[PDB]
Order: structure tokens, then C-alpha cells, then sequence
């Protein structure tokens, strides 16, 4: 009947519980290291470039695409699903990975000092 907490600090081990994934991003891995932009699908036979971007894009950047693609798609939808009829945070972003068809290419700097542009017009899409 009247139980409740005295404080909110009884010890130094009680401010580390912020999580914002989503439907099934619970801090697992998420690790990696690589500036990635985002792009409509475009092996230009005239940038060919190279660095470290391993000949296979890597689900980041599909996840920076589902994200960039989740706010362009937002609006209406570069994606290949529903192109302006729909509009969901990621449905689309989601959609277009789910449909593995992640038509788009993606640029993968190196904050180490390099950097490769491609996605899926040169190598894989999400994985």
C-alpha cells in the first residue's frame, strides 16, 4: 500500500540503461568504422576506385542507406517499392533490404585516410 523507492542513486551503477534500436537492433553488434554516404545505384565506367571497400558492401551501408533511403522515401521513395505511395520510417528501407534488391550505390570513406565509392552497381547490397 505505501511502498515506494526513497532515491534514484544508491550506488554509482544506476545511468546506463539508454537503448534506442527498433524492431531487433539491441546493441548485438553494430560495430564497424567506415564514413559511408548514400546514392541512387551508379557504377559510372569512369570513377572506379579503390582503397579498402572489400568487393561486397557491407549491411551498413544498407543500414546508412535504410536510413538515408527511410527520410528520402519518407518524403515520397526512391525506393523500389512503393516510390511515392509510401512513406514509413523504414518500411521502404526495409522493403528494399527485405527485398535484397538494394538497387543503389554507397560510399565507404575512412576516417583512417582512404576512401571507395560503390554499393550495389559495383558489389553486394546489405550483405
Amino acid at each position: 500500500m505505501s511502498d515506494n523507492e526513497d532515491n534514484f542513486d544508491g550506488d554509482d551503477f544506476d545511468d546506463v540503461e539508454e537503448d534506442e534500436g527498433l524492431d531487433d537492433l539491441e546493441n548485438a553488434e553494430e560495430e564497424g568504422q567506415e564514413n559511408v554516404e548514400i546514392l541512387p545505384s551508379g557504377e559510372r565506367p569512369q570513377a572506379n576506385q579503390k582503397r579498402i571497400t572489400t568487393p561486397y558492401m557491407t549491411k551498413y551501408e544498407r543500414a546508412r542507406v535504410l536510413g538515408t533511403r527511410a527520410l528520402q522515401i519518407a518524403m515520397c521513395a526512391p525506393v523500389m517499392v512503393e516510390l511515392e505511395g509510401e512513406t514509413d520510417p523504414l518500411l521502404i528501407a526495409m522493403k528494399e533490404l527485405k527485398a535484397r534488391k538494394i538497387p543503389i550505390i554507397i560510399r565507404r570513406y575512412l576516417p583512417d585516410g582512404s576512401y571507395e565509392d560503390w554499393g550495389v552497381d559495383e558489389l553486394i547490397i546489405t550483405d
